């Protein structure tokens, strides 16, 4: 008996990005892929020839939009006729049906038209993040802990685990991506006694603020809160308003029709924004964007803060509300915790450091890293099969 066991996984399975960890010797790898990336993009691209997922999906977006889907998160478990799915459909290239009040994505596929649940899509999504914990452990792996949003009800919770079991995982659990940050920095291992956390979640589309409670290791949902629709890419969307008002100015040439120069202006903008994380300016040059000419420039940190000033605000209006459901003050928060990207922004630590009168936040693991840790620690935990000693 006792064949070594296999380790089990934590998986993030994001709107737009993923994650994958383990949890081994003590401490919780993230897994790169093999293009070296810590996250892969939850894409999955389809041609005549093939099914592309990942990095490799998401890098040939731009002249396949109708057969590359990504958010298939944001339609999981979700009725076609619910609100949320109308009206987000009208920002997708690629085509949504009606197959009995339950939305699927429809694409052209090794020479025909094939149409796909978002569980499905979601499958193949668990499939690439299965193989990269493979490539690094070098064995088959079979468990795993997935994560969704605290809000997600029985359906969106279901078709999750369906998509695992497509993907040919044993799913664990499903738990909370709150709660699995929370896990990540040991917040239920405290002890006795009740501890009060506020999770602030900004990601690349989507603003979640959770308030969680634990007592004695067990976690309650307080209240959740959030802005559907705001996140990294309205930041990067300022930055090519300004730039394409600024070609204009110096060049008397608008840029806006010419789909390739615009694109080409979108990722040098999300490049720059990232660096001034780190740094006061940052430099924007981009050889012959619009007929021959090159656009070589700068921004300043403070130029990018006053471009998206009002939207960074927004985000203390669901941290205010989630207080208001929780029945909360801000003193009584014990632990704030970043996650997501765009947690990195200064002004966005700032303006949440000063709405807490200048506590201490948790952003030591990374933030776009921090869910699936929580979740392999808890696969770790999950898979124990210890029998008690005399
Ligand atoms: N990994 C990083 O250093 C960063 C990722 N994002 C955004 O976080 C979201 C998810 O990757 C996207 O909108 C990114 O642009 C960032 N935004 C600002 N500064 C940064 N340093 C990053």
């Amino acid at each position: 008996g006792s064949m070594a066991k296999a380790a089990a996984i934590g998986i993030d399975l994001g709107t737009t990005y993923s994650c994958v960890g383990v949890f081994q010797h003590g401490k919780v790898e993230i897994i790169a892929n093999d293009q070296g990336n810590r996250t892969t993009p939850s894409y999955v691209a389809f041609t005549d020839t093939e099914r592309l997922i990942g990095d490799a999906a998401k890098n040939q977006v731009a002249l396949n939009p109708q057969n590359t889907v990504f958010d298939a998160k944001r339609l999981i478990g979700r009725k076609f006729g619910d609100p949320v799915v109308q009206s987000d459909m009208k920002h997708w290239p690629f085509q949504v049906i009606n197959d009995g009040d339950k939305p699927k994505v429809q694409v052209s596929y090794k020479g025909e038209t094939k149409a796909f649940y978002p569980e499905e899509i979601s499958s193949m999504v668990l499939t690439k993040m299965k193989e990269i914990a493979e490539a690094y452990l070098g064995y088959p792996v079979t468990n795993a802990v997935i994560t969704v949003p605290a809000y997600f009800n029985d359906s969106q919770r279901q078709a999750t685990k369906d998509a695992g079991v497509i993907a040919g995982l044993n799913v664990l659990r499903i738990i909370n991506e709150p709660t699995a940050a929370a896990i990540a920095y040991g917040l239920d291992r405290t002890g006795k006694g009740e501890r009060n956390v506020l999770i602030f979640d900004l990601g690349g589309g989507t603003f979640d603020v959770s308030i969680l409670t634990i007592d004695d290791g067990i976690f309650e949902v307080k209240a959740t809160a959030g802005d559907t629709h705001l996140g990294g890419e309205d930041f990067d969307n300022r930055l090519v308003n300004h730039f394409v008002e600024e070609f204009k100015r110096k060049h008397k040439k608008d840029i806006s029709q010419n789909k390739r120069a615009v694109r080409r202006l979108r990722t040098a903008c999300e490049r720059a924004k990232r660096t001034l994380s780190s740094s006061t300016q940052a430099s924007l040059e981009i050889d012959s964007l619009f007929e021959g000419i090159d656009f070589y420039t700068s921004i300043t940190r403070a130029r990018f803060e006053e471009l998206c000033s009002d939207l960074f605000r927004s985000t203390l209006e669901p941290v205010e509300k989630a207080l208001r459901d929780a029945k909360l003050d801000k003193a009584q928060i014990h632990d704030l915790v970043l996650v997501g990207g765009s947690t990195r922004i200064p002004k966005v630590q700032k303006l949440l450091q000063d709405f807490f009168n200048g506590r201490d936040l948790n952003k030591s693991i990374n933030p776009d890293e921090a869910v699936a840790y929580g979740a392999a620690v808890q696969a770790a935990i999950l898979i124990k099969s210890t029998r008690a000693a005399a």
